[PDB]
Protein backbone atom coordinates (compact mmCIF):
# COMPACT_ATOMS: atom_id res chain seq x y z
CA UNK A 1 0.00 0.00 0.00
CA UNK A 2 0.71 3.62 -0.08
CA UNK A 3 2.23 5.36 2.85
CA UNK A 4 -0.12 8.36 3.65
CA UNK A 5 1.52 12.10 4.83
CA UNK A 6 -0.78 14.73 6.49
CA UNK A 7 0.27 18.02 7.54
CA UNK A 8 -1.74 19.32 10.43
CA UNK A 9 -1.93 21.95 12.46
CA UNK A 10 -1.21 20.92 16.22
CA UNK A 11 -0.59 17.26 17.87
CA UNK A 12 -2.02 16.30 21.22
CA UNK A 13 -0.11 15.84 24.37
CA UNK A 14 -1.34 12.09 24.84
CA UNK A 15 -2.72 9.54 22.87
CA UNK A 16 -4.83 8.17 25.93
CA UNK A 17 -7.93 8.36 24.27
CA UNK A 18 -9.83 10.71 27.03
CA UNK A 19 -6.31 12.68 27.67
CA UNK A 20 -6.38 13.46 23.74
CA UNK A 21 -9.90 15.30 23.55
CA UNK A 22 -9.06 18.48 21.22
CA UNK A 23 -9.26 19.26 17.62
CA UNK A 24 -6.03 17.60 17.00
CA UNK A 25 -6.28 14.40 18.76
CA UNK A 26 -8.91 12.61 17.52
CA UNK A 27 -8.14 12.20 13.97
CA UNK A 28 -5.14 9.76 15.12
CA UNK A 29 -7.04 7.86 18.11
CA UNK A 30 -9.63 7.34 16.09
CA UNK A 31 -7.27 5.10 14.16
CA UNK A 32 -5.60 3.28 17.36
CA UNK A 33 -9.26 2.98 18.79
CA UNK A 34 -12.17 1.43 18.45
CA UNK A 35 -15.54 2.49 20.32
CA UNK A 36 -18.50 -0.07 21.31
CA UNK A 37 -21.16 1.64 18.89
CA UNK A 38 -19.98 3.81 16.21
CA UNK A 39 -21.29 6.41 14.07
CA UNK A 40 -21.68 5.94 10.27
CA UNK A 41 -21.30 9.53 8.83
CA UNK A 42 -21.99 8.34 5.42
CA UNK A 43 -25.56 6.41 5.89
CA UNK A 44 -28.08 6.63 3.34
CA UNK A 45 -25.61 8.58 0.92
CA UNK A 46 -25.12 11.44 3.65
CA UNK A 47 -21.90 13.58 3.01
CA UNK A 48 -20.17 13.00 6.48
CA UNK A 49 -22.72 14.21 8.38
CA UNK A 50 -24.94 11.00 9.01
CA UNK A 51 -26.03 10.98 12.74
CA UNK A 52 -26.92 6.84 12.51
CA UNK A 53 -25.05 5.10 15.14
CA UNK A 54 -24.36 1.25 13.94
CA UNK A 55 -22.11 -1.55 15.84
CA UNK A 56 -18.53 -1.48 16.24
CA UNK A 57 -17.07 -3.40 18.98
CA UNK A 58 -20.36 -4.27 20.65
CA UNK A 59 -22.34 -6.47 18.02
CA UNK A 60 -25.38 -5.32 19.74
CA UNK A 61 -26.91 -3.84 22.89
CA UNK A 62 -30.19 -3.49 24.83
CA UNK A 63 -31.28 -0.92 27.63
CA UNK A 64 -32.09 -3.04 30.90
CA UNK A 65 -33.69 -0.44 32.40
CA UNK A 66 -32.97 4.04 33.14
CA UNK A 67 -30.00 3.26 34.65
CA UNK A 68 -27.90 0.44 32.27
CA UNK A 69 -27.44 -0.88 28.93
CA UNK A 70 -25.93 -4.47 28.36
CA UNK A 71 -23.54 -4.54 25.66
CA UNK A 72 -22.65 -8.06 24.06
CA UNK A 73 -18.82 -8.25 22.22
CA UNK A 74 -17.69 -9.11 18.85
CA UNK A 75 -15.46 -11.88 20.00
CA UNK A 76 -11.52 -12.83 18.71
CA UNK A 77 -11.06 -9.12 18.65
CA UNK A 78 -7.36 -8.63 18.90
CA UNK A 79 -5.57 -5.87 20.97
CA UNK A 80 -2.66 -4.47 18.63
CA UNK A 81 -0.63 -6.79 20.99
CA UNK A 82 -2.00 -9.71 20.22
CA UNK A 83 -4.48 -9.92 23.90
CA UNK A 84 -7.96 -10.49 23.20
CA UNK A 85 -10.43 -8.27 23.59
CA UNK A 86 -12.97 -9.00 26.69
CA UNK A 87 -15.58 -7.38 28.53
CA UNK A 88 -12.93 -6.87 31.34
CA UNK A 89 -11.16 -4.53 28.76
CA UNK A 90 -14.58 -2.58 28.28
CA UNK A 91 -15.16 -2.80 32.36
CA UNK A 92 -12.23 -0.95 32.80
CA UNK A 93 -12.84 1.19 30.45
CA UNK A 94 -15.53 2.78 32.17
CA UNK A 95 -14.56 1.74 35.41
CA UNK A 96 -14.04 4.00 38.72
CA UNK A 97 -10.61 3.29 38.47
CA UNK A 98 -9.27 4.79 35.37
CA UNK A 99 -12.33 6.89 34.44
CA UNK A 100 -14.88 8.86 36.87
CA UNK A 101 -13.79 7.67 40.60
CA UNK A 102 -11.63 10.43 43.07
CA UNK A 103 -8.48 8.34 41.91
CA UNK A 104 -9.01 8.73 37.88
CA UNK A 105 -8.61 13.11 37.80
CA UNK A 106 -4.87 12.73 38.67
CA UNK A 107 -4.45 10.38 35.37
CA UNK A 108 -7.65 11.89 33.26
CA UNK A 109 -8.06 15.41 34.62
CA UNK A 110 -11.32 16.07 33.11
CA UNK A 111 -12.51 12.55 32.99
CA UNK A 112 -14.69 12.86 36.11
CA UNK A 113 -16.35 16.26 35.18
CA UNK A 114 -16.95 14.75 31.20
CA UNK A 115 -18.39 11.33 32.73
CA UNK A 116 -21.82 10.91 33.33
CA UNK A 117 -22.63 9.26 36.63
CA UNK A 118 -21.28 6.26 36.64
CA UNK A 119 -21.68 3.26 38.77
CA UNK A 120 -19.03 0.32 38.44
CA UNK A 121 -19.56 -1.76 35.17
CA UNK A 122 -21.07 -5.27 35.95
CA UNK A 123 -19.04 -8.07 33.69
CA UNK A 124 -21.96 -10.90 33.00
CA UNK A 125 -19.49 -13.37 31.17
CA UNK A 126 -15.77 -12.89 28.45
CA UNK A 127 -18.05 -10.92 25.92
CA UNK A 128 -20.94 -9.61 27.83
CA UNK A 129 -21.15 -5.98 29.84
CA UNK A 130 -23.80 -4.24 31.35
CA UNK A 131 -22.39 -0.32 31.58
CA UNK A 132 -24.35 1.47 34.36
CA UNK A 133 -24.90 5.10 36.05
CA UNK A 134 -26.03 5.31 39.69
CA UNK A 135 -28.99 7.83 39.00
CA UNK A 136 -31.20 7.55 35.77
CA UNK A 137 -29.59 8.52 32.75
CA UNK A 138 -31.11 7.99 28.93
CA UNK A 139 -27.29 9.53 27.82
CA UNK A 140 -25.60 5.79 28.24
CA UNK A 141 -26.06 5.32 24.46
CA UNK A 142 -24.73 8.89 23.06
CA UNK A 143 -21.64 8.26 25.34
CA UNK A 144 -20.68 5.16 24.61
CA UNK A 145 -20.49 6.35 20.37
CA UNK A 146 -18.47 9.56 21.99
CA UNK A 147 -14.56 10.23 21.65
CA UNK A 148 -14.90 9.26 25.95
CA UNK A 149 -16.04 6.06 25.61
CA UNK A 150 -12.47 4.42 22.92
CA UNK A 151 -11.38 0.69 24.47
CA UNK A 152 -8.29 0.37 26.64
CA UNK A 153 -6.48 -2.77 27.04
CA UNK A 154 -6.66 -3.41 30.76
CA UNK A 155 -3.07 -5.11 31.50
CA UNK A 156 -1.86 -3.11 29.55
CA UNK A 157 -2.95 0.19 30.14
CA UNK A 158 -2.38 -0.70 34.14
CA UNK A 159 1.14 -1.98 33.32
CA UNK A 160 2.14 0.87 32.12
CA UNK A 161 -0.38 3.73 34.04
CA UNK A 162 -1.61 6.62 31.90
CA UNK A 163 0.86 8.71 31.50
CA UNK A 164 3.24 6.30 29.96
CA UNK A 165 0.26 4.73 27.97
CA UNK A 166 -0.51 7.63 26.56
CA UNK A 167 3.19 7.77 25.06
CA UNK A 168 3.13 4.15 23.85
CA UNK A 169 -1.18 3.64 22.93
CA UNK A 170 -2.32 -0.22 22.41
CA UNK A 171 -6.01 -0.24 21.17
CA UNK A 172 -8.13 -2.48 18.61
CA UNK A 173 -8.42 -0.39 16.04
CA UNK A 174 -6.89 0.22 12.02
CA UNK A 175 -3.49 1.55 12.76
CA UNK A 176 -1.21 0.42 15.71
CA UNK A 177 1.40 2.82 16.90
CA UNK A 178 4.60 3.64 15.46
CA UNK A 179 6.14 6.72 16.81
CA UNK A 180 5.28 9.85 18.78
CA UNK A 181 7.95 12.52 18.30
CA UNK A 182 6.46 15.36 20.46
CA UNK A 183 6.24 18.93 18.50
CA UNK A 184 7.12 16.78 15.20
CA UNK A 185 4.88 13.59 14.50
CA UNK A 186 2.86 10.67 15.00
CA UNK A 187 3.28 7.97 13.01
CA UNK A 188 1.21 5.33 12.26
CA UNK A 189 1.28 1.73 10.63
CA UNK A 190 -1.66 -0.35 8.98
CA UNK A 191 -3.20 -3.20 11.57
CA UNK A 192 -3.52 -6.13 8.99
CA UNK A 193 -5.43 -8.04 11.93
CA UNK A 194 -8.04 -5.62 12.22
CA UNK A 195 -11.78 -7.07 12.86
CA UNK A 196 -13.08 -4.33 11.05
CA UNK A 197 -12.68 -2.32 7.24
CA UNK A 198 -9.26 -3.11 6.50
CA UNK A 199 -6.77 -0.27 6.69
CA UNK A 200 -5.62 1.04 2.97
CA UNK A 201 -2.55 2.75 4.01
CA UNK A 202 0.63 1.22 4.49
CA UNK A 203 1.35 3.77 7.41
CA UNK A 204 0.20 7.53 8.52
CA UNK A 205 2.49 10.75 9.40
CA UNK A 206 0.89 13.16 11.12
CA UNK A 207 3.44 15.98 10.87
CA UNK A 208 3.23 19.91 12.73
CA UNK A 209 3.18 22.32 10.46
CA UNK A 210 1.98 25.26 12.99
CA UNK A 211 1.80 27.65 9.94
CA UNK A 212 -1.08 27.34 7.49
CA UNK A 213 1.10 28.86 4.39
CA UNK A 214 4.02 26.95 4.98
CA UNK A 215 1.30 23.74 4.89
CA UNK A 216 -0.16 25.22 2.07
CA UNK A 217 2.90 25.50 0.48
CA UNK A 218 3.86 21.99 1.56
CA UNK A 219 0.74 20.11 -0.33
CA UNK A 220 1.70 22.41 -3.87
CA UNK A 221 5.57 20.62 -3.21
CA UNK A 222 3.89 18.30 -2.68
CA UNK A 223 5.26 16.93 0.95
CA UNK A 224 1.52 16.06 2.06
CA UNK A 225 -1.19 13.98 0.90
CA UNK A 226 -4.07 16.19 2.62
CA UNK A 227 -3.71 19.20 5.07
CA UNK A 228 -5.99 19.90 7.48
CA UNK A 229 -7.29 23.45 9.25
CA UNK A 230 -7.31 25.52 6.70
CA UNK A 231 -9.54 28.93 5.76
CA UNK A 232 -11.81 29.84 3.19
CA UNK A 233 -9.42 32.52 2.23
CA UNK A 234 -7.27 29.30 0.54
CA UNK A 235 -10.06 27.59 -1.38
CA UNK A 236 -9.48 29.76 -4.66
CA UNK A 237 -5.74 29.45 -4.71
CA UNK A 238 -5.53 25.49 -3.65
CA UNK A 239 -8.78 24.81 -6.58
CA UNK A 240 -6.89 26.27 -9.66
CA UNK A 241 -4.07 23.49 -9.38
CA UNK A 242 -5.26 20.21 -11.45
CA UNK A 243 -4.76 17.45 -9.07
CA UNK A 244 -5.83 19.56 -6.00
CA UNK A 245 -8.40 20.60 -4.15
CA UNK A 246 -10.19 21.61 -0.87
CA UNK A 247 -12.56 19.02 0.94
CA UNK A 248 -14.75 21.05 3.51
CA UNK A 249 -17.82 21.22 5.59
CA UNK A 250 -19.23 22.73 8.82
CA UNK A 251 -18.51 20.63 12.19
CA UNK A 252 -20.28 20.09 14.97
CA UNK A 253 -17.82 22.66 17.30
CA UNK A 254 -18.03 26.08 18.03
CA UNK A 255 -15.00 28.33 18.30
CA UNK A 256 -15.33 30.69 21.03
CA UNK A 257 -13.30 32.80 23.85
CA UNK A 258 -13.27 32.67 27.11
CA UNK A 259 -11.65 34.40 30.50
CA UNK A 260 -10.03 33.97 33.82
CA UNK A 261 -12.96 34.99 36.16
CA UNK A 262 -10.24 34.41 38.74
CA UNK A 263 -9.14 37.94 37.84
CA UNK A 264 -9.99 41.38 39.02
CA UNK A 265 -11.42 42.46 35.37
CA UNK A 266 -13.75 39.22 34.97
CA UNK A 267 -14.85 38.52 38.59
CA UNK A 268 -17.90 40.27 37.39
CA UNK A 269 -20.26 39.28 34.41
CA UNK A 270 -20.10 43.25 33.11
CA UNK A 271 -17.10 43.38 31.26
CA UNK A 272 -17.55 40.15 30.10
CA UNK A 273 -21.08 40.62 28.49
CA UNK A 274 -19.69 44.54 27.13
CA UNK A 275 -17.26 42.47 25.02
CA UNK A 276 -19.80 39.88 24.19
CA UNK A 277 -22.20 42.49 23.01
CA UNK A 278 -19.41 44.36 20.59
CA UNK A 279 -18.64 40.93 18.62
CA UNK A 280 -20.14 41.64 15.36
CA UNK A 281 -20.27 37.98 13.95
CA UNK A 282 -21.85 38.50 10.12
CA UNK A 283 -18.90 40.60 9.42
CA UNK A 284 -16.24 38.32 10.45
CA UNK A 285 -18.38 35.35 8.78
CA UNK A 286 -17.67 37.44 5.32
CA UNK A 287 -14.51 39.00 6.15
CA UNK A 288 -13.06 35.65 6.87
CA UNK A 289 -15.37 32.86 6.19
CA UNK A 290 -16.68 34.07 3.22
CA UNK A 291 -20.62 32.65 4.64
CA UNK A 292 -18.88 29.25 5.19
CA UNK A 293 -19.74 29.50 9.46
CA UNK A 294 -22.43 29.48 10.80
CA UNK A 295 -23.27 31.38 14.18
CA UNK A 296 -25.79 29.73 16.19
CA UNK A 297 -28.81 31.11 18.04
CA UNK A 298 -26.72 30.29 21.57
CA UNK A 299 -25.26 27.15 23.02
CA UNK A 300 -27.94 25.98 20.74
CA UNK A 301 -27.40 23.26 17.98
CA UNK A 302 -28.97 21.00 15.43
CA UNK A 303 -26.89 17.58 16.52
CA UNK A 304 -29.02 18.08 20.37
CA UNK A 305 -31.98 16.82 18.50
CA UNK A 306 -35.06 17.08 21.10
CA UNK A 307 -33.08 19.66 22.77
CA UNK A 308 -31.98 21.77 20.01
CA UNK A 309 -34.62 25.35 19.87
CA UNK A 310 -35.02 25.48 16.10
CA UNK A 311 -37.29 29.24 17.27
CA UNK A 312 -34.67 30.24 19.20
CA UNK A 313 -33.49 34.35 18.32
CA UNK A 314 -29.89 34.74 17.07
CA UNK A 315 -27.47 35.89 20.17
CA UNK A 316 -27.61 40.31 20.82
CA UNK A 317 -25.43 42.72 19.11
CA UNK A 318 -25.76 45.74 20.94
CA UNK A 319 -22.81 48.40 20.56
CA UNK A 320 -24.35 51.25 22.58
CA UNK A 321 -25.53 48.63 25.08
CA UNK A 322 -21.62 47.17 25.67
CA UNK A 323 -20.74 51.41 25.52
CA UNK A 324 -22.15 51.66 28.80
CA UNK A 325 -21.56 48.79 29.89
CA UNK A 326 -17.87 49.08 29.64
CA UNK A 327 -18.40 52.77 31.00
CA UNK A 328 -20.55 50.68 34.47
CA UNK A 329 -17.62 48.46 34.55
CA UNK A 330 -14.63 49.30 36.90
CA UNK A 331 -12.23 48.84 34.18
CA UNK A 332 -9.89 51.93 33.39
CA UNK A 333 -8.31 51.59 29.91
CA UNK A 334 -5.74 48.91 31.15
CA UNK A 335 -5.07 46.70 27.95
CA UNK A 336 -6.17 43.11 28.70
CA UNK A 337 -4.41 39.81 26.57
CA UNK A 338 -6.35 37.36 24.54
CA UNK A 339 -3.85 34.34 24.70
CA UNK A 340 -3.94 32.46 21.52
CA UNK A 341 -1.90 29.52 20.12
CA UNK A 342 -0.99 30.89 16.92
CA UNK A 343 -3.76 29.65 14.43
CA UNK A 344 -4.15 26.44 16.49
CA UNK A 345 -7.98 27.19 15.30
CA UNK A 346 -8.87 28.43 11.81
CA UNK A 347 -9.02 31.90 11.30
CA UNK A 348 -8.33 32.79 15.04
CA UNK A 349 -5.14 35.70 14.53
CA UNK A 350 -7.37 37.46 12.30
CA UNK A 351 -10.52 36.99 14.36
CA UNK A 352 -8.66 38.52 17.62
CA UNK A 353 -7.03 41.27 15.20
CA UNK A 354 -11.25 42.16 14.06
CA UNK A 355 -12.54 41.90 17.38
CA UNK A 356 -9.54 43.80 18.84
CA UNK A 357 -10.91 47.01 16.75
CA UNK A 358 -14.15 46.52 17.95
CA UNK A 359 -13.60 46.63 21.94
CA UNK A 360 -11.31 49.79 21.15
CA UNK A 361 -14.27 51.31 19.64
CA UNK A 362 -16.52 50.39 22.99
CA UNK A 363 -12.99 51.69 25.40
CA UNK A 364 -11.76 47.87 25.80
CA UNK A 365 -8.30 47.94 24.85
CA UNK A 366 -7.33 44.08 23.88
CA UNK A 367 -3.76 43.02 23.24
CA UNK A 368 -2.47 40.08 21.47
CA UNK A 369 -0.25 37.61 22.96
CA UNK A 370 0.74 34.66 21.02
CA UNK A 371 2.19 31.32 22.20
CA UNK A 372 3.69 28.09 21.37
CA UNK A 373 2.48 24.83 22.24
CA UNK A 374 3.58 23.53 25.36
CA UNK A 375 4.19 27.38 26.24
CA UNK A 376 0.60 28.44 27.65
CA UNK A 377 1.66 30.73 30.53
CA UNK A 378 0.24 30.15 34.58
CA UNK A 379 -3.77 30.01 34.71
CA UNK A 380 -2.64 33.97 36.88
CA UNK A 381 -0.61 35.39 33.86
CA UNK A 382 -3.65 35.06 31.42
CA UNK A 383 -7.16 36.95 30.95
CA UNK A 384 -9.14 36.15 27.48
CA UNK A 385 -8.08 33.26 25.47
CA UNK A 386 -9.98 31.60 22.49
CA UNK A 387 -11.46 27.85 23.24
CA UNK A 388 -13.39 25.32 20.98
CA UNK A 389 -16.47 22.60 22.33
CA UNK A 390 -16.96 19.18 20.37
CA UNK A 391 -20.92 18.79 20.41
CA UNK A 392 -20.27 15.14 21.14
CA UNK A 393 -23.83 13.95 22.12
CA UNK A 394 -26.75 13.58 20.79
CA UNK A 395 -28.63 15.74 23.43
CA UNK A 396 -27.71 19.16 25.29
CA UNK A 397 -25.96 18.21 28.09
CA UNK A 398 -22.81 17.97 26.42
CA UNK A 399 -21.01 20.75 26.54
CA UNK A 400 -22.92 23.12 28.67
CA UNK A 401 -23.13 20.86 31.95
CA UNK A 402 -19.28 18.82 31.27
CA UNK A 403 -17.60 22.07 30.57
CA UNK A 404 -19.91 25.18 32.20
CA UNK A 405 -21.63 22.84 34.89
CA UNK A 406 -21.24 22.88 38.88
CA UNK A 407 -18.55 20.39 39.13
CA UNK A 408 -16.88 21.83 35.72
CA UNK A 409 -13.16 23.23 34.73
CA UNK A 410 -14.76 26.74 34.24
CA UNK A 411 -16.22 27.25 37.39
CA UNK A 412 -13.48 25.11 39.35
CA UNK A 413 -10.13 26.13 37.69
CA UNK A 414 -11.05 29.17 35.60
CA UNK A 415 -13.50 31.02 38.19
CA UNK A 416 -17.11 31.47 36.78
CA UNK A 417 -19.07 32.30 40.12
CA UNK A 418 -22.13 30.71 38.28
CA UNK A 419 -25.75 31.90 39.62
CA UNK A 420 -27.31 29.02 42.33
CA UNK A 421 -30.42 28.90 39.48
CA UNK A 422 -27.86 28.20 36.32
CA UNK A 423 -25.88 24.96 38.70
CA UNK A 424 -30.10 23.60 39.97
CA UNK A 425 -31.30 23.58 36.41
CA UNK A 426 -27.43 21.65 35.63
CA UNK A 427 -28.80 18.56 38.18
CA UNK A 428 -32.49 19.09 36.64
CA UNK A 429 -31.73 18.21 33.29
CA UNK A 430 -28.60 15.60 33.85
CA UNK A 431 -31.53 13.21 35.74
CA UNK A 432 -34.75 14.66 34.04
CA UNK A 433 -36.09 12.67 31.25
CA UNK A 434 -37.15 14.51 27.82
CA UNK A 435 -39.94 16.77 28.07
CA UNK A 436 -41.47 20.48 28.65
CA UNK A 437 -39.27 20.86 31.93
CA UNK A 438 -35.96 19.53 30.58
CA UNK A 439 -36.51 21.42 27.60
CA UNK A 440 -36.69 24.31 29.46
CA UNK A 441 -34.56 24.12 31.55
CA UNK A 442 -32.14 24.00 28.51
CA UNK A 443 -33.52 27.40 27.55
CA UNK A 444 -33.28 29.60 30.60
CA UNK A 445 -29.22 27.47 31.29
CA UNK A 446 -28.99 29.12 27.61
CA UNK A 447 -30.52 32.67 28.44
CA UNK A 448 -28.27 32.77 31.75
CA UNK A 449 -25.16 31.48 29.98
CA UNK A 450 -25.28 34.66 27.62
CA UNK A 451 -26.33 37.11 29.98
CA UNK A 452 -23.41 35.96 32.63
CA UNK A 453 -21.12 35.52 29.13
CA UNK A 454 -18.56 33.31 30.97
CA UNK A 455 -17.39 32.16 27.09
CA UNK A 456 -18.42 33.81 24.39
CA UNK A 457 -19.69 32.08 21.10
CA UNK A 458 -17.78 33.11 17.85
CA UNK A 459 -19.31 30.79 15.37
CA UNK A 460 -19.03 26.91 14.01
CA UNK A 461 -16.35 26.72 11.91
CA UNK A 462 -16.31 25.51 8.28
CA UNK A 463 -13.26 22.96 8.77
CA UNK A 464 -11.19 23.40 5.17
CA UNK A 465 -9.04 20.16 4.43
CA UNK A 466 -6.96 20.32 1.29
CA UNK A 467 -6.42 17.16 -0.30
CA UNK A 468 -4.35 15.21 -3.71
CA UNK A 469 -7.22 14.55 -5.93
CA UNK A 470 -5.04 11.22 -6.22
CA UNK A 471 -6.02 10.69 -2.29
CA UNK A 472 -9.96 10.20 -1.78
CA UNK A 473 -11.05 10.99 1.32
CA UNK A 474 -14.43 12.55 2.44
CA UNK A 475 -14.16 14.72 5.45
CA UNK A 476 -16.73 14.16 8.47
CA UNK A 477 -18.56 16.64 10.22
CA UNK A 478 -16.96 16.30 13.24
CA UNK A 479 -13.60 17.45 14.20
CA UNK A 480 -11.55 13.84 13.76
CA UNK A 481 -10.41 12.12 10.43
CA UNK A 482 -12.53 8.86 9.33
CA UNK A 483 -10.69 6.65 7.04
CA UNK A 484 -13.16 3.55 7.99
CA UNK A 485 -14.06 2.79 4.11
CA UNK A 486 -13.28 6.22 3.16
CA UNK A 487 -9.74 6.16 1.87
CA UNK A 488 -7.99 5.36 -1.03
CA UNK A 489 -5.37 6.21 -3.72
CA UNK A 490 -4.94 6.90 -7.67
C1 LIG B 1 -0.03 18.58 31.87
C2 LIG B 1 0.71 19.85 32.34
C3 LIG B 1 1.62 19.44 33.52
C4 LIG B 1 1.51 20.53 31.18
O1 LIG B 1 2.29 21.65 31.67
C5 LIG B 1 0.67 21.01 29.96
O2 LIG B 1 0.18 19.90 29.18
C6 LIG B 1 -0.43 22.04 30.35
O3 LIG B 1 -0.19 23.25 30.30
N1 LIG B 1 -1.66 21.54 30.61
P1 LIG B 1 -2.96 22.58 30.99
O4 LIG B 1 -4.13 21.92 31.64
O5 LIG B 1 -2.58 23.89 31.58
O6 LIG B 1 -3.59 22.93 29.51
C7 LIG B 1 -3.49 24.19 28.79
C8 LIG B 1 -4.50 25.14 29.44
C9 LIG B 1 -5.14 25.90 28.32
O7 LIG B 1 -6.52 26.18 28.63
C10 LIG B 1 -4.91 25.03 27.06
N2 LIG B 1 -6.19 24.47 26.37
C11 LIG B 1 -7.12 23.69 26.92
N3 LIG B 1 -7.90 23.22 25.95
C12 LIG B 1 -7.29 23.44 24.78
C13 LIG B 1 -7.64 23.17 23.51
N4 LIG B 1 -8.88 22.68 23.36
P2 LIG B 1 -9.59 22.25 21.82
O8 LIG B 1 -10.58 23.26 21.40
O9 LIG B 1 -8.70 21.76 20.74
O10 LIG B 1 -10.45 20.93 22.07
C14 LIG B 1 -11.75 21.00 22.67
C15 LIG B 1 -11.66 20.43 24.17
O11 LIG B 1 -10.93 21.32 25.03
C16 LIG B 1 -13.04 20.25 24.80
O12 LIG B 1 -12.92 19.67 26.12
C17 LIG B 1 -13.93 19.40 23.87
C18 LIG B 1 -15.36 19.27 24.40
O13 LIG B 1 -15.87 20.58 24.64
O14 LIG B 1 -14.00 20.13 22.61
C19 LIG B 1 -12.77 20.15 21.88
O15 LIG B 1 -13.25 20.86 20.74
N5 LIG B 1 -6.94 23.65 22.46
C20 LIG B 1 -5.69 24.41 22.64
N6 LIG B 1 -5.45 24.69 24.07
C21 LIG B 1 -6.19 24.16 25.06
O16 LIG B 1 -3.97 23.97 27.39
Amino acid sequence: RRALRLGVNGLPNSLEPVNAISNVGPRIVNQIFDTLIARDFFAKGAPGNAIDLVPALAESWERIDEKSVRFKLRQKVMFHDGVELTADDVAYTFSSERLWGPEAIKKIPLGKSYSLDFDEPVVEDKYTVTLRTKTPSYLIETFVASWMSRIVPKEYYKKLGAVDFGNKPVGTGPYKFVEFVAGDRVVLEANDAYWGPKPTASKITYQIVAEPATRVAGLISGEYDIITTLTPDDIQLINSYPDLETRGTLIENFHMFTFNMNQEVFKDKKLRRALALAVNRPIMVEALWKKQASIPAGFNFPNYGETFDPKRKAMEYNVEEAKRLVKESGYDGTPITYHTMGNYYANAMPALMMMIEMWKQIGVNVVMKTYAPGSFPPDNQTWMRNWSNGQWMTDAYATIVPEFGPNGQVQKRWGWKAPAEFNELCQKVTVLPNGKERFDAYNRMRDIFEEEAPAVILYQPYDVYAARKDVHWKPVSFEMMEFRNNLSFG
